């Protein structure tokens, strides 16, 4: 836990900053610990335990950031005072202000249950056995195999936050993960690889079986990949990859991008820009859910929000600073858990309905223009012909503009990855451009 | 400094590990501090102060790594014991052994003088003024300019090392840096950018002037860049970029690459593989030189070595572990300061002697095959015609094999960047393939 002594140290640091030149300050005291086991066919163990103090210093109109893990009060006094005096040499930034405290999380909402109480009691030997079991699912199962890697990771994270205009907050969470990565002999010198992983906030809930199996199945499906004719296709995207196309839309909603006139979604608020099938909410208060939180790092209370309602954009993610610069109302600094509205088919069911398409199982390089939304990404996957996967595909690019892409979404699956903070199912888009290279 | 109390804490941790299950251990106690000022035309300050303890644990034939910055002895006892017990669950690795202590640095060599004693006394206001002066060299000097960024960075680093078979060592150093980055209006939507930076171990020695000027000159030279006809050209490379082509050769000398049969230099030791003009030494003992050190992280004493002598490869960089696996003698885990033999012309002088060539002023993506040495890299720069720079060049690739490339080195400059651990001058190669894309 974060102890009473830890809290007193954070409170002492706040007070010291305020008494020695800050009109305002924010203090974070954080700690974490982690274990990593990595296996390849060279067993490796790394463990870490870390704790520190970060302060945001508001000094005569200036704004500075300092952070240390050297926590004796004598050295902290020097470090903080030096930070204050250094910050004052900056040019002032009058937009760096604390949030209105009426906006802060005010406590008392239900336990989000993001911390597995079993964490400290777990036996490292069971952890490394899980990673061994992953690998054993693939090891020796196919001649073409060159290497089978597997991994176990876990961690715990604690944070205690103080803001000088009357915020105090704390969080704690755990995570666990298992993964496989497999490389095989392709044609010629090709050595294709694939992976799978599972994660959870609770050891008891982590899926431990099928991971090596799934990675093997995925890498074997990469055999025979070839280009297909350029032109329009229906694009199907799996849940492992559906979040990828959404990501640049979410970046465009950031207050700093908007403020810096580097967002293709600038001036689109409350406009009907995308498909009726795109409904997306931010759900920060889901219990036992990766991403859940009652406040952001500025102390602002999180709220459920409509991001898209049947294609209408309803939210930007604007923190206090960018709100002040732009002369608009702040919202929250960023999303917490993105939830796309689901349909009534899974990936297989969606594929079965496509006459001429490409299923995208992975993205290979490319980018989007942040101000225009034009995009070009490398893809691999499968051709879809009369509802069936046929030719394995690679060396193609998908191109277009993100807004019209998201305007051409015709279906969503019932198969989001719930252990992600991005709960985005399979997706189907019509009339998408694919070209060779 | 690292204090007597700090040293006692490291010694206590060593003893605790050895008494509670380790046959052998390594302990590092490290600390650092840093300042960053960033300016863009949004003044930013970051400061950090960090200290921690890392241990390598040799437990019943197994080998584990742990690291923490949480240094109360009660929590360290638990952390170390848990690390030991966790490590034991690994598969044993009998090649993880301590070095023969006859190979360790034995002290007493001259002060390398890598720490500027003025560091703690410096005034942050002078630091941020330097960054302001950098930017002022470019600001308002040209209409096409979109943004002028500049930065100041510094740091200090301390390390105290203990190895249970009789090594104790310590190091301390400082660094300072200044940089500029400038973006301009190109043709159409092109927004080309360029940078310059200077660094030194001593504030007094850091070059503070000309940085914004040089960045501006560099970005303006990017205007009008175009492809040129594909074919063979003489390739000239500047000191800002000459190290780039050498880097994959040095990677190929690593013991782990050799051990994993992923090195195109495997089986080339003491062979005449490259140009008479390629002479390269490792010079770990240069005073006041970035990179200098008397030991590596395994405690092994550094030595001057011939890497290439007139094209003959003379060294691999093999640590204790890879030496044991391969059944060969260890050398040192990696290079410290690479010094290429210099010629008697600077870059301008080298360009003046080239009838048909391309000067490479930057690399844009690409890679080399680690096992074969085949390469393809994106380049930009200038066409060289009868000793004069003419057409600005981009959208070309340079391709070939690294061994034959380094066999075609015809000259080296007198202009290495001495503030780098890579002291590599300008370079001239004959008969190099360039192609469009």
């Amino acid at each position: 836990m974060i102890t009473d002594e830890n809290k007193k140290l954070a409170q002492w640091a706040m007070d010291y900053a305020l008494k020695n030149g800050c009109q305002a300050a924010k203090v974070l005291l954080y700690s974490s610990s982690n274990t990593s086991f990595e296996l390849r066919d060279m067993d490796r163990l790394q463990q870490a335990s870390e704790g520190g103090l970060s302060l945001s210093l508001y000094v005569d109109g200036r704004y500075g950031s300092i952070s240390t893990n050297r926590l004796n009060r004598k050295e902290l006094e020097t470090f903080i005072k030096n930070g204050i005096d250094s910050t004052r040499y900056l040019a002032k930034d009058e937009a760096r202000v604390l949030a209105d405290p009426s906006r802060y999380y005010k406590g008392g909402k239900p336990d989000l249950k993001l911390y597995d109480a079993k964490f400290a009691s777990l036996n490292p030997d069971d952890k490394i056995e899980m990673a061994k079991a992953v690998a054993e699912e693939a090891l020796g199962k196919d001649e073409r195999i060159i290497s089978v890697g597997s991994s176990y990771g876990d961690g715990e994270d604690f944070a205690y936050r103080l803001i000088s205009n009357g915020f105090e907050g704390e969080t704690k969470s755990t995570w666990y993960s298992l993964s496989a990565d497999i490389t095989i002999r392709g044609e010629g010198e090709a050595r294709p690889s694939a992976y799978w992983y599972e994660s959870s906030l609770y050891m008891n809930d982590l899926i431990k079986k099928g991971i090596g199996q799934k990675a093997l199945e995925r890498v074997l499906r990469k055999l025979g990949q070839k280009k297909v004719q350029s032109g329009k296709y229906t694009m199907v995207v799996d849940p492992m990859n559906s979040s990828r196309l959404l990501s640049p839309m979410i970046s465009a909603l950031n207050g700093s991008a908007l403020q810096q006139k580097n967002s293709f979604l600038l001036n689109k608020l409350n406009e009907k820009i995308a498909s009726d099938r795109l409904t997306l909410t931010d759900e920060p208060h889901l219990v036992k859910a990766s991403g859940a939180r009652y406040f952001d790092n500025e102390g602002i209370a999180t709220e459920r929000r409509s991001i898209f309602d049947k294609g209408v954009l309803n939210t930007y993610f604007i923190d206090t600073y960018n709100a002040k610069k732009m002369g608009v109302d702040p919202t929250i600094s960023g999303s917490s858990i993105l939830v796309m509205e689901t349909g009534d088919k899974n990936l297989d069911g969606l594929i079965a309905g496509v006459e001429k398409g490409i299923l995208v199982t992975g993205f290979n390089g490319g980018n989007n223009n942040s101000s225009t939304g034009d995009f070009s990404y490398g893809i691999e996957g499968f051709l879809i012909e009369n509802g069936k996967l046929t030719q394995p595909v690679s060396e193609m690019n998908v191109t277009g503009n993100l807004i019209t892409l998201w305007n051409s979404l015709v279906a969503t699956g019932n198969d989001p990855r719930l252990n992600s903070s991005w709960r985005i199912p399979s997706l189907v888009f019509e009339g998408v451009d694919f070209s060779g290279l």
